[PDB]
């Protein structure tokens, strides 16, 4: 087995060994809650529009004929600031140290890009608000977030300047496929991965969650999350996480806030001062633009 013990300390020693060259991060809403971006799937965080069923506001067919409810929600959920968390900057340190193979994110908040991850390092599995596109097949004019934000706050349904068709944020609506990029990167990246770092996701959304089963059998998998996640469901179960059985050999659960877990791991790696300096610098820069 590649980990000398099933602890954060064991993962840190593995990461500092010659065996650990290529890290894949799988991240969800839990890496952005400390940035003041609620998880839209969280129960703790629209009747006038007459939605056939609640989830119709995120369904492609309904949105194309009735986009008003979605854009009204977009203005209400629009964050007041885009300040990446310690977890986001930890992934930037992975990139800087030549350890980041890829970051697969289920988030659409663009914090990975703001923290310094480039398009090549990223797989936005559920799409993103970073870019928007006219929905007309013969046009597909691309619009930046600055353009889409103005339309969202003005309460003007965004229309293409070339053909007057609806302009849709590049998020994956229900009824749309995950991007081709997701499947092609998964097919290549999971041949090469030395460590799977799973942070701030309950691994309940498919097919994203199934990525953990694409890791080679030897590849250590560290979960940094408020709750244990990724174990086979005893009912549905009739390559899940095994943290706590006598057969456990490679899966580690660090239970707490993603920021606290990434700080703890950075500290073990001798990166704590580097991470503090990077976060304080970027936070200062963002605060001065805000
Ligand atoms: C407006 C804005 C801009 C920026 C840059 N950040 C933010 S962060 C705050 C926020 O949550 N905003 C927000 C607003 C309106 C709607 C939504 C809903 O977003 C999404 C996204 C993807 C998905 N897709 C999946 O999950 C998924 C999976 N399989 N399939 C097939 C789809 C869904 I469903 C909903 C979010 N907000
Ligand atoms: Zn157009």
């Amino acid at each position: 087995r590649l980990l000398d013990e099933l602890t954060l300390e064991g993962v840190a020693r593995y990461m500092q060994s010659e065996r650990c060259r290529r890290v894949i991060c799988l991240v969800g809403a839990g890496i952005s809650t400390s940035a003041g971006i609620p998880d839209f799937r969280s129960p703790s965080t629209l009747e006038k529009y007459h939605l056939p069923y609640p989830e119709a506001i995120f369904e492609i067919s309904y949105f194309k004929k009735h986009p008003e409810p979605f854009f009204a929600l977009a203005k209400e959920l629009y964050p007041g600031q885009f300040k990446p968390t310690i977890c986001h900057y930890f992934m930037r340190l992975l990139k800087d140290k030549g350890l980041l193979l890829r970051c697969y994110t289920q988030n659409i908040d663009t914090l990975e890009r703001i923290a310094g991850l480039e398009q090549e390092d990223l797989v936005e599995a559920h799409g993103t608000f970073y870019t928007s596109h006219c929905v007309s097949a013969s046009c597909r004019h691309e619009y930046p977030l600055s353009w889409m934000k103005e339309k969202i706050f003005s309460e003007v349904t965004p229309k293409c300047e070339d053909c007057q068709s609806l302009v849709k944020p590049d998020i994956v609506f229900f009824g749309e496929s995950l991007p081709a990029r997701f499947f092609s990167c998964m097919q290549s990246d999971f041949l090469k991965v030395d460590l799977l770092l799973v942070m701030g996701t309950s691994l309940q959304v498919q097919p994203f969650a199934s990525l953990i089963s694409k890791a080679p059998l030897s590849t250590p998998r560290l979960l940094i999350n408020k709750e244990k996640a990724g174990q086979s469901d005893p009912f549905l179960g009739m390559g899940g996480m095994d943290f706590d059985s006598k057969k456990a050999y490679r899966d580690v659960a660090w239970l707490g806030e993603c920021d606290q877990g990434c700080l703890a791991l950075a500290e073990l790696l001798g990166w704590k001062k580097e991470l503090e300096d990077l976060v304080r610098r970027e936070h200062a820069s963002i605060d001065a633009q805000s």
